[PDB]
Formats: structure tokens, sequence, C-alpha cells
């Protein structure tokens, strides 16, 4: 197994899979190391799992499709998996606790939106569609473009947007398009 956790790149307290080399620390993880189970499997290896289950849930998909699924087992692990790549890049930590806003010449957002609050609304089932989780991830980083306006820090969020939308579009088996 790896030395350092998957997700933020230290070591320290890590639970290593059982059926890949990675290593987590215990909130790293997403959902958070379970308490029991021999052996254990992390995200990376549950959803391959899935795509080998039903490797034709690797054709391509309409967005709009995507958006309307239900939260069921399947749906949750994915939107937890999405979540946790973001989490992967260093830059998320610019989005992870409850921001503020007091900047002259600007205005906070109507509905302020963090990482760790998405987690918890999907550790506490509160997203029943895709859809829900979606919109809230999306919202982040707009509320970010918005507020930031001309300085330079926007870009900050164009960038871990990439992020989120490269892998929304890999994990749920996005069509290819131009
Ligand atoms: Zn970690
Ligand atoms: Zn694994
Ligand atoms: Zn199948």
């Amino acid at each position: 197994n790896s030395n350092i956790c998957e997700v933020c790149n230290k070591w320290g307290r890590l639970f290593c899979c059982d059926t890949c080399p990675r290593s987590f620390h215990e909130h790293c993880h997403i959902p958070s190391v379970e308490a029991n189970k021999n052996p254990w499997s992390c995200i990376f290896c549950r959803i391959k799992t899935i795509q080998e289950r039903c490797p034709e849930s690797q054709s391509g998909h309409q967005e709009s499709e995507v958006l309307m699924r239900q939260m069921l087992p399947e749906e949750q692990l994915k939107c937890e998996f999405l979540l946790l790549k973001v989490y992967c890049d260093s830059k998320s930590c610019f989005f992870a606790s409850e921001p503020y806003y007091n900047r002259e010449g600007s205005q906070g957002p109507q509905k302020p939106m963090w990482l760790n609050k998405v987690k918890t609304s999907l550790n506490e089932q509160m997203y029943t569609r895709v859809e829900g989780f979606v919109q809230d991830m999306r919202l982040i980083f707009h509320n970010h473009k918005e507020f930031y306006r001309e300085d330079k820090f926007t870009r900050l969020g164009i960038q871990v947007q990439d992020i989120f939308e490269k892998n929304f579009r890999n994990i749920f088996a996005i069509q290819e398009t131009s």
C-alpha cells in the first residue's frame, strides 16, 4: 500500500485498501472509512466494480438524463467519488470551508456554498437526484466568479470547476462532443 493519503498526499493515520494499493485518512475518504469491514475496498475499487458488472454503463449519456436520475445507491456512490476527486486537487482548500464576503465593490452571494456543506448533505442523504448535487457543486464556482470579478483570484474557481467538470463527464460517462 501507499504511505501517503491518496486525497491530501500527506502521511498520518492511514487506512489501507484491501483491493488496491491506495491509502486514506479516515475523513479524506468519502464516505468516511468504515469502522470494521475486513476486507475493506475503497471508493475507487467500488466504482471500478460497478463498471465491470455493467460494461455498457460506459456508453455515452446525455447530461440532461444523468441529472434527473434518482439518488439510488449507485448514483450516491458516483457523486461521493466525484466530490472526492475535487478534494484530491490541492486548490480545493479554497472552497472547502464556509466562506465570508467583505470586499470593496462586491456583494456576497445570495446562497453561499462550499465543499464541506456538500459533503454533509451527501452524508445526510439530502439530495434526491443527481441534479441537486451537481447544482450545489456548480454554485460554489459560480459564486466565486461573481464575487471576485476582475481579480485574478477568479481563476481558482475556473481551475477547480474544470476538475469537477472533467471528472463529472468521466464518472457519469457523458457522451463525448466537439
Ligand atoms: Zn488525507
Ligand atoms: Zn481500492
Ligand atoms: Zn450490464
